[PDB]
């Protein structure tokens, strides 16, 4: 079967808070009035929730509502624990309310967001580093209160652009992180999968969380949207073992004797690791330095265990102007 593994940081933090912090089933509800809010237009449109600009009827405060379309209850009061749990920390969204009208809904703090489709296209070398150093103090923080995103990808990275403010939403996907525990690899979306995912070890961590933040610096830097652009689970190990060679793919198979699909046996292959200067054109060169290659590498890793924490990943040189500037 295959080796155990731990995280290297914040290991045993649910382990020492009360049960009821972690234990999420038994998490009673109290549902607000529905009545108090009135949806003003529709934002966007996903698999599991829709999302709403509304007003707040009590105190004419802008707000969002989040109706959400049915999931396990387990799942719901998941969300809304982690929620509560995260709430009032840094770049972290604010749950107001929870309402139902019998659909539930989640209601938040309005955060004005522009479009990541326009703004990768005009974001600075410095504006890079800012919001990275931004994503990384939510990132540390709800590694530090125990509890792992899994779909950290551009959509759930909200921006305020004009105020310089940062907010990761969606905790829809997120779970508490316990020594031990197997985990559903179902999670995220595709070009932000991590390896331990694609080759199915059950056993990952916090960890995960800094590839996909590695896959969104790969893009912004490299202006390449998505970077590693699978047409499947199988096809994503096959496109990241392209850029980071096969060596280092079967090396952590061996290390953590992890069975690997018998399909990837024929389509992986042989593959070198690349040097990152492949990917450096005229275009996206001014975000491109000798820096920003060597913190991608070091969040870009098979191996779960031998990538960057976020305060690692925060106390590294490409960060040094930002911090001075705070
Ligand atoms: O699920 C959540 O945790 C959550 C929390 C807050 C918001 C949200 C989702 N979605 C918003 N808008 C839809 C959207 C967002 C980004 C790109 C495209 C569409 C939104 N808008 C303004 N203020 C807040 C939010």
């Amino acid at each position: 079967g295959p080796v155990p593994s731990r995280a290297r940081v914040y290991t045993d933090v649910n382990t020492h808070r009360p049960r009821e912090y972690w234990d999420y089933e038994s998490h009673v509800v109290e549902w607000g009035n529905q009545d108090d809010y009135q949806l003003v237009r529709k934002l966007g449109r996903g698999k599991y929730s829709e999302v709403f600009e509304a007003i707040n009827i009590t105190n004419n405060e802008k707000v969002v509502v989040k109706i959400l379309k049915p999931v396990k209850k387990k799942k719901i009061k998941r969300e809304i624990k982690i929620l509560e749990n995260l709430r009032g920390g840094p770049n972290i969204i604010t749950l107001a309310d929870i309402v139902k009208d019998r659909t539930p809904a989640l209601v938040f703090e309005h955060v004005n967001n522009t479009d990541f489709k326009q703004l990768y296209q005009t974001l600075t070398d410095y504006d890079i580093r800012f919001y990275m150093y931004e994503i990384l103090k939510a990132l540390d923080y709800c590694h530090s209160m125990g509890i792992m995103h899994r779909d950290v990808k551009p959509h759930n990275v909200m921006i305020d652009h004009e105020h310089r403010k940062l907010r990761l939403i969606d905790w829809g996907l997120a779970e508490f992180y316990h020594p031990g525990q197997e985990y559903n690899v179902r999670v995220a979306s595709r070009y932000f999968k991590g390896p331990e995912l694609l080759v199915d070890y059950q056993m990952y961590d916090y960890s995960l969380d800094m590839w996909s933040l590695g896959c969104m610096l790969a893009s912004m830097i490299f202006r390449k949207e998505p970077f590693f652009h699978g047409h499947d689970n199988y096809d994503q190990l096959v496109r990241i073992a392209k850029v980071l060679g096969t060596e280092d793919l079967y090396d952590y198979i061996d290390k953590y004797n992890i069975e690997l699909d018998p399909r990837f046996n024929d389509i992986l292959g042989r593959h070198s690791r690349k040097r990152w200067e492949r990917f450096v054109h005229s275009e996206n060169q001014h975000l491109v330095s000798p820096e920003a290659l060597d913190f991608l590498d070091k969040l870009l890793r098979y191996d779960h265990q031998s990538r960057l924490t976020a305060r690692e990943a925060m106390e590294h040189p490409y960060f040094y102007t930002v911090v001075k500037d705070q």
